[PDB]
This record gives C-alpha cells, structure tokens and sequence, in this order.
C-alpha cells in the first residue's frame, strides 16, 4: 500500500532472526563447555573401570594358583 | 535527498544483514556437528563404560565367591591338621 513498509518489515524480521542465531551460538558454546567436562568424567571412569577389571581378574588367577595349591597338600 | 539518504541506510542495513545472517547459521552448522561428533563419542563411552562396569560386578562376585570358597578350605585343612596332630 505504501513506500518503505516491506523494508520496514523485512529489516524486522531478519532483526530479530539475526539475534536468536547469536543466541544460538552461545547456548551451543555452552554444550561444547558441559559436553567436555562430562566427556572428561567418562574418561576418568573408563580408565578406572578397565585398570581395575584387568586387577581383579589378576586376583582371581593368584586366588586360583592358592588355592589349588593348597587342595595338593592332601596329598601328603 | 532526505528520503533517499534514509532508505540508502536502510539497504545497507539489509545488505549488512543478509551477510551476517548467512555467516551465523554457517556458524551454527559448524558448532552443532562438533557437538554431533562428541556425542556420538560419549555414547561409545557410555557402551564400553557400561559394559565394562557390568564385567567388574561380575568379577567381583567371582572373586568374593571363591575367596569364600578358599576359607571353607584353609578352615578345613585346619581341622584336619588339629586332628592329624591330636590323635597322632
């Protein structure tokens, strides 16, 4: 109907676009910070986890080697 | 003049826009798959994490069970020991 409306509307828009991306941005910097921190924990417990299984079978292995060690002595 | 210096702005404004528009969600694809990357990191590690804590209770009963096991032994070669140095 008349002279700069649309571009009126259009610079609006676009405005208002424009700032929920820079909202964006941060809020997906934000995930990157939590994600790496949980991705460190993860880390931590895996390592843990694995370090610890391997020692526990090791266990089992002396307790197994003891233990038939000592069902030989009714032997004598 | 008046009018036309003012509109001269506004499609500035809008060529300024349309630019920096395009850069941010270029931004935002990039961010996102860096987070799609690392997520689907962290569920590699939630598997190996899980499972690997499964094994561990597993693990741990086996060992406290046969420790338990052991005992019942150690006690009995004991009572057969007592025994062997009693009557002899």
């Amino acid at each position: 109907v008349s002279h700069d409306d649309a571009l009126l509307n259009t610079l609006a828009i676009l405005q208002k676009e424009l700032k929920s991306k820079e909202q964006e941005i941060r809020r997906l910097k934000e995930v990157i910070a939590l994600k790496n921190k949980n991705t460190e924990r993860l880390n931590a417990a895996l390592i843990s986890g694995t370090i610890e299984n391997n020692v526990l079978q090791q266990k089992l292995s002396d307790l197994k080697k003891e233990h038939s060690q000592l069902v030989a002595r009714w032997l004598k």
